[PDB]
């Protein structure tokens, strides 16, 4: 009920940088984390333009004291610089390509965040699963008890997240040939973990 939803022709990742990065079917590259900040007003979610961004894993300077750190951590590191205003409600959307790590390290950090700032809705989206151990399981549960929304990246999210996290300057998304395949596959996995009753 207001003109129309804006885009983001600012300085976003290059069309290719995004695709190649989210190249469905990886094995080793660099975890990606796209955080989106939005305010909740009477069911009316207003997506901010100059408040969102994206990060990438880092592990090549552990000699300077900055031991290997995940994007999730290096990310929240900017929250203190935003001095959020709990005055109202907020909506932080997480877009991850790589599954979480030590459910206690990554998730834990978030858990406390909510337990202290439950005035914000955190949505977790896992596009690709890849870690050191299958611990990702406990991560799904430990998080579930947090209230956060855990789900696998969807096609609809790909289109939005695309034009949203890209300087498409007004260009469509390029999906690979096999969405129902990788989608049904991944989605099938999550469900499995979500299936702990009935039999
Ligand atoms: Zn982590």
């Amino acid at each position: 009920m207001e003109a129309s939803p804006a885009s983001g022709p600012r300085h976003l990742m290059d069309p290719h940088i995004f695709t190649s990065n989210f190249n469905n079917g990886i094995g080793r590259h660099k975890t990606y984390l796209c955080y989106e900040v939005e305010r909740l007003d009477n069911g009316t979610s207003v997506k901010m333009d100059q408040h969102r961004g994206f990060l990438h894993n880092q592990a090549k300077n552990l000699l300077c004291g900055f031991y290997g750190r995940h994007a999730e951590l290096r990310f929240l590191d900017l929250v203190p610089s935003l001095q959020l205003d709990p005055a109202q409600i907020y909506r932080v959307t997480w877009f991850i390509s790589w599954s979480p790590c030590f459910s206690w390290g990554c998730a834990g950090e978030v858990r406390a965040f909510l337990q202290e700032n439950t005035h914000v809705r955190l949505r977790i989206f896992a596009a690709r699963i890849y870690d050191y151990d299958p611990l990702y399981k406990e991560a799904l549960q430990m998080l579930r008890d947090a209230g956060a929304q855990v789900s696998i990246m969807t096609y609809d999210e790909f289109k939005h997240c695309w034009d949203t996290f890209v300087d498409h300057q007004g260009c469509p998304f390029q999906p690979w040939d096999g969405l129902d395949e990788h989608s049904q596959a991944l989605s099938g996995r999550l469900r499995a973990i979500l299936q702990n009753q009935g039999n």
